[PDB]
């Protein structure tokens, strides 16, 4: 049993957009934009919805780039995160109640202030490789097990 989540990375030739999560799960960490997928919407619809809610941005096309499954010790539901990237965005990002957006140069990604798993799979995203990952967490800071592979179909 798993629950569906989205994650959107706006990746342009020299920069990537991240948001500082201001409240809730993962507050205090930079991340892409996203959240739970709702009943009645497709995964990609939910990714666009969360991007708009969290940054005001809309997008022409979202591309599937990864899937990451998370186990949190003691939590019954696996988190199934579908990761999307886009290069063309519509609008200028603006702060929301959940997210403070900032562009980062591709050699200045703030890994120490991101989810620890990003350090493993974010390079593959920047290298335009598609990937499947699995990370088992104890709490929010400690990776106990993980797998990571490149795939041809996300
Ligand atoms: C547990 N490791 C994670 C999890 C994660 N997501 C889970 C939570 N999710 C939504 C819950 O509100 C945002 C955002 C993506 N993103 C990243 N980069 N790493």
């Amino acid at each position: 049993a798993s629950r569906l989540y989205t994650l959107v990375l706006v990746l342009q030739p020299q920069r990537v957009l991240l948001g500082m999560k201001k409240r809730g799960f993962g507050a205090g960490r930079w991340n892409g934009f996203g959240g739970k997928v709702q009943e009645g919407e497709t995964i990609e619809d939910g990714a666009r919805r969360e991007l708009q809610e969290e940054s005001g941005l809309t997008v022409d096309a979202l591309h599937k780039v990864g899937q990451i499954v998370f186990e949190f010790v003691g939590e019954p539901e696996l988190m199934d995160v579908h990761v999307f990237c886009t290069d063309s965005i519509q609008g200028t990002p603006v702060e929301s109640d959940e997210m403070r957006p900032c562009w980062f140069q591709l050699d200045q990604i703030p890994f120490k202030d991101m989810w620890p798993d990003d350090s493993y799979w974010f390079p593959l995203l920047l290298q335009k490789k598609k990937f499947h990952g699995y990370f088992k967490f104890q709490g929010q800071d400690t990776i106990l097990d993980y797998t990571l592979r490149e795939v041809d179909t996300v």
